């Protein structure tokens, strides 16, 4: 069984999301007990132009948010922004909250986006954090305010909610403090992501799924110090890994050192020539040593 | 923008996961009304050994299976095969079924997947068949009995439970009719999965998407028509092609009109000379038209 990205179960999380529209500007929100969290720029009077968010405040009036779950209808009692998100105090409190806690997500770690389309969940796919703050996902208009969440060890943290697309196509997301992941602008303007960095952490974890599936051509028999690799790296736009024991239970379980797998990247950073590894044309960093080690062997 | 291979949300199948255990075997059933199914194979004395299901059905004893949800148990008052899923009255009715149907998931066609080990929830993710009744799935020891599943317009249907793994590492499940895919016997046997046939509208499909998400490389001055593509395609394990009525607006919002896409496979089966196409180095037949298109600009 190969390696394929996958997601945690959405069922915690579908109960939550809402429809908010506000002018001509319908995208979703998340009701968790008496409030609706979703992107501040749909107040916005023409989300095309620059804005000027205190204005679109001053000017907001109530009434004119419609906020529902399914033919539940919410009625706002007060606005407020809380950095890029605004914070709606609603009329009823959702009787199917999860217990649930608020966290960031960090350069190379995964998480879950329950994509909704005007307020209904309509899909759920894996991600991973680049070293830039985005996310290469799929969102097409109408999904701003979908919810990424992580589930660990039986606690619910939600950390992403979609705010809007880079030129370049990659996707731009706040945590629930309000603040932008990669400290990009919530206004329609020409910001750049800039040079992504490979985390070298998740790529060893691509090599060693690629052994335990029989794929073994890249196995050079030769290592790398981890300083040796990590001097390479810095240079080379790949992150310092940190130790080696993440890996034990996988160096243990298919022989290979994470020493070679490190000469292996330093090599195949050249180029895979006319090979794949796990049907990809180029080394990997999307899954992390944990997305692996549950994947290959459930033990989570 | 961008294509993912997504699963439709699973909190309406969620409920019904349990965990099915008889012998030192522990795999996962589906709950609904007062019934549990699952792999018949849980029944298996040895399961190294060819299985006698007649003779492992003629000495069950009720009292050695074990079926809960959380720590909560059920009790088993009946069990019968349906072809090779067994079926279990349990004492109880699953508050939480959820209205739905049953049916029979085609070659080509993709459905969603909630991955559970030994009765617990774990991943969800989308696959597609493939010409042979087999997906490429990721299962491990423990999440046989997992359930496939889909949902259109609201109706949700269950499609898939899996029972077993080939030596090829191609997956293998029944309908809820008990059939298997394919006709694959849930015996611990070394049969092989068969020639794999492409779905040339799903390559389509996704030729297209990698347009759209800017790549050009193998879009060439060149066109093949309908007809001798699909020529081509009966002695090259491709499937043929009905219509170009499905890509209509992939074609219109690219500027290539289909019979050039048609053009471009016949010339990347022997390889893509080093290139990737979204970041795959062969072809990729896993989305169908309706799901690439409603990626593309959305539906």
């Amino acid at each position: 069984s190969g390696l394929r990205k996958m997601a945690q179960p959405s069922g915690l999380v579908e109960p939550c999301i809402v429809r908010v529209s506000y002018g001509n500007n319908v995208l979703n929100g998340l009701w968790l007990g008496d409030e609706v969290i979703c992107p501040r720029h749909v107040i916005a009077s023409d989300t095309t132009r620059v804005i000027n968010y205190e204005n679109e405040m001053s000017s907001v009036r109530l009434h004119n948010f419609s906020v529902s779950k399914n033919n539940v209808f919410l009625g706002v009692v007060s606005a407020r922004y809380k950095g890029v998100n605004l914070v709606l105090k609603v009329n009823q409190v959702n009787p199917n909250t999860p217990e649930h806690k608020f966290k960031s997500i960090k350069a190379g770690e995964s998480f879950n986006i329950l994509a909704c389309y005007e307020g209904c969940p309509g899909s759920v796919y894996g991600v991973n954090m680049r070293s830039q703050g985005t996310i290469k996902g799929s969102f097409i208009a109408g999904t701003c305010g979908s919810v990424g969440y992580v589930l660990e060890n039986g606690i619910l943290y939600f950390v992403y909610m979609h705010h809007l697309e880079l030129g370049n196509g990659s996707h731009v997301g706040s945590n629930f403090e309000g603040e932008m992941y990669g400290g990009y602008e919530d206004q329609p303007s020409m910001q750049l992501e800039g040079t992504n960095v490979m985390s070298s952490d998740n790529v060893v974890a691509f090599l060693y799924a690629a052994l335990i599936n029989g794929e073994r051509w890249f196995v050079t028999n030769t290592s790398m110090s981890l300083e040796s690799y990590n001097t390479w790296a810095k240079t080379n736009s790949f992150t310092e890994l940190s130790s080696t024991d993440a890996f034990s239970m996988l160096a243990a379980k298919t022989g290979q050192s994470v020493e070679k797998l490190l000469d292996s990247i330093v090599r195949l950073n050249k180029g895979f020539g006319g090979r794949t590894i796990l049907s990809y044309g180029s080394l990997c960093d999307e899954f992390t040593p944990t997305e692996v080690i549950r994947q290959m062997y459930g033990v989570n």
